């Protein structure tokens, strides 16, 4: 029993971090078979951020200018390319600790584990929700930059972000792996909207399931609802709304709890509507939205 | 920026986890040099956990008794002791993966990562503290017995919690790395009393700084206040009294941010009195007390 926001060892990881430096700018890297992943800005001087043209500054790179170290090993660069906002370093040497991997692009709603580095060291875990508007909020000081999410499926590591930016707003974007940034964000040192922050309803729902796996009860109400109905509600209160998907997606949750999905909709509505009155739930004054069903079902077996 | 609760990265413990079986139960065990260690009531059956006479219980067990299993490889046992309600199982073989370590006895109020494993495999990590009670609010499903908690400085890892118990309420209670539960419980199927959960204050302000640092200035007062008259108030609300102990360790963050300690006392007095009138600190509708002054730093460097 209990229920806690949980990342994934980040063993597998940890021993794919480098460090990658470039003239003066140093950040992290992330080794995988012979070739090191980093954000393309470490070519980047502070002025250069300001409107870079990466092209041509990578045209006065050659090999030689990028330091790329593990642990207390220097590695030999071999070949350099850009692929869209990552630099794909060669190098000479297969890394022996590369585990069984992909690259996944993931969706929004969905969650994954961020291995915090600094400048090739891991120095925490904690676990983030890809939130509809394409931010994270994380925790990235300076020379955490290349600092990567992930999920883990049995022995495979599924890479799915690794982090460039630190928005005005103070929340952070990255990209994939193949170096598209999630949501309309930029390599750039200029003002970038991040959209209205809408909440995962899906995520929630799963998260009141859990609620009531581990004996949080009180919020249970006597009506139900509709789709329609509850996704009004879910408009004025900025929530995501919820599809057919969604509700398949809850179904072993409905299964193992005994309650129906549009009734959960309905004590949600309520709550909504109504608030906590200075209430919790697992030990939280607010509706999160940062546990998957997926998550949900994962901690409570 | 940003703040999170994070755990430490968990690939040095990872590689110390076995399973050990005894009978028909199976649990986490800590293998570390040539010994295992892992929870006593292994030995114990469903019954036995009721009224467990141990030493009775071990004398019919010899070193063959003892499945120990690191991955897909059998450990030999060669030797077995109880110390207090750990099992100490000695094996032919020294783990390759041993890193430094220390067992260190925590103090109520300190923060430590538990890696979640089950039958000897790590499933996730999140961040406890300890609580004042000798409680932890974490998450464990069967066979998740014998996960432990650590602290890391640099390459040493301070293990030190093995969790054995959940109790009657749903919050957990285990032991030390010699066998010495935290608080006054014991490993056996009875009604146990945690005492009242108080909360940790000098966390709460080292949070309170944290909030500041990270630009959530809003729940700052014009007012100061005396360690007494906070302490009269810290009592009503269930709150650990003040020390000074407690208001040097936070020196640093109020030399950093401008703020002494008894003016931040204040503005928690104000939030104890009034409530937070439905805002959020650092995505918090409560006040957050599970982060020591050491873990803000370390994020806010």
């Amino acid at each position: 029993s209990g229920f806690r926001k949980m990342a994934f060892p980040s063993g597998k990881v940890e021993g794919c971090m480098v460090q990658v430096t470039c003239g003066t700018t140093t950040l992290n890297g992330l080794w995988l078979d012979d070739v090191v992943y980093c954000p393309r800005h470490v070519i980047c001087t502070s002025e250069d951020m300001l409107n870079p043209n990466y092209e041509d500054l990578l045209i006065r790179k050659s090999n030689h200018n990028f330091l790329v170290q593990a642990g207390n090993v220097q590695l030999r660069v071999i070949g350099h390319s850009m692929q869209n906002c990552v630099l794909k370093l060669k190098v000479d040497t297969a890394n022996p600790k590369t585990p069984k991997y992909k690259f996944v692009r993931i969706q929004p709603g969905q969650t994954f584990s961020v291995l915090a580095c600094y400048n090739g060291s891991p120095s925490g875990v904690y676990q983030c929700a890809m939130r509809p508007n394409f931010t994270i909020k994380g925790s990235f000081l300076n020379g955490m930059c290349g600092s990567v999410g992930f999920n883990i499926d049995y022995d495979c590591v599924s890479f799915c972000y690794m982090h460039h930016m630190e928005l005005p707003t103070g929340v952070h974007a990255g990209t994939d792996l193949e170096g598209n940034f999630y949501g309309p964000f930029v390599d750039r040192q200029t003002a970038q909207a991040a959209g209205t922050d809408t909440t995962i309803t899906v995520n929630v729902l799963a998260w009141l399931y859990a609620a009531v796996i581990n004996g949080d009860r009180w919020f249970l109400n006597r009506f139900t609802t509709t789709l329609n109905d509850f996704n009004l509600v879910a408009m004025k209160y900025n929530y995501e709304p919820l599809t057919q998907d969604h509700v398949d997606i809850l179904g072993p949750l409905s299964a193992q709890t005994g309650i129906a999905v549009l009734d959960m909709c309905a004590s949600l509505k309520e709550l909504l509507q109504n608030g906590m009155n200075g209430r919790t739930i697992l030990g939280s004054a607010l509706l999160e939205d940062e546990f998957t069903p997926f998550d949900v079902v994962r901690q409570c077996s």
